[PDB]
């Protein structure tokens, strides 16, 4: 089967953790300014596509209003099963300043919910500590497998030429702000991945 | 003699025109962003020395405060002599992306002051053009000289392999915000140009 090409990376259409997972939304982070657009990374979002059946309560809706709906989003957060982001790094950066990006997304989103307590604290420590110590060259690939089994995360740093990074972030919390950094609707950094999913799942659930 | 590096670039310490005009403020265009730099030009000013005798009013003055003081640099901007600005491609970018930032840069400086008129509109499509039909390469270097002796600018693009390419802007109003955008003080494009400027200028003014 054919590789999708995302803005000229290649993804898997089906990716197999526990259970077989589709290729349901994928998109860049990016910013656009003085005229200028300058692409840092592609996403892909895998999920069972038995997702759908549970996030039925939107069918119906079409993919622009799915898009600007988080409590969508917050269902497809929190739905049960297995799900699995994929970054493929686009504009070479330190592994620190990734590292700080994400520790600035889980910590702002805790502290709103005032959840930045002692566990979370440490959690997110080792986290910044792993990415600290990596360089992300363009192709990189930076993977968060979050198992339907446990709140906890697997992530997985691959680089041509070393060998597979891993870590397992054990605290939910955490675990939780890393899914909405990528995932949660209007405040997602990657608003063509949110969209690619909301038109994906608005499809799959007029079904 | 030897060259000035200005991130990594080198910048002549002199430059002839019609006078000898010396480096006397570098610095770079860059955005800060997502805990990253990214660099997109070098920029070298250069002066004639006597620009000091046309600045005594702001004598005694600290590079802070001078730096702060629009005044000042309104003041260099129309003082009488030799200018010459030197811009070195960091960023590999389309002629039009730059062509289209000073088209915006000027525009609203021209409509601020309802100067946007037939024959500014004429001059700045002439312009817009010229690069349009560019392509910045890194190293890529784009050279503004703004002679004593008329209110013009002669624009040149130069990249190894092909030669030089120019044209002479001819409307004063369109010259004059070309020189603000770079050289305006709190509103110039570069604020590590207008510290450089500020603190080599208010050094020679003490003396």
């Amino acid at each position: 089967t054919e590789m999708v090409m995302v803005d000229e990376i290649p993804f898997p259409p089906q990716i197999t953790t526990a259970k077989p997972l589709c290729l349901l939304g994928y998109g860049i982070t990016d910013i656009e300014i003085h005229f200028l657009q300058i692409k840092f990374t592609a996403i892909g979002v895998y999920l069972e596509p038995e997702i759908v059946g549970h996030l039925q309560p939107w069918k119906g809706k079409s993919g622009k209003e799915l898009a600007e709906n988080d409590d969508f989003f917050e269902a497809l957060i929190s739905a049960p099963g297995e799900k699995f982001l994929r970054i493929v790094v686009i504009k070479e950066i330190k592994g620190s300043q990734y590292g700080v990006q994400l520790e600035s997304a889980v910590r702002d989103r805790l502290a709103a919910d005032d959840k930045y307590e002692e566990e979370e604290e440490e959690a997110l420590e080792k986290v910044v500590e792993f990415f600290q110590s990596k360089y992300f060259k363009k192709d990189s690939i930076i993977t968060f497998h979050f198992p339907a089994t446990s709140f906890t995360a697997e992530i997985v740093f691959a680089t041509e030429g070393k060998e597979e990074s891993k870590i397992t972030v054990e605290n939910a919390n955490v675990v939780e702000m890393i899914k909405k950094w990528y995932l949660g609707g209007t405040r997602g950094v990657s608003p063509t991945t949110i969209s690619a999913l909301a038109n994906t799942l608005a499809t799959e659930l007029s079904k």
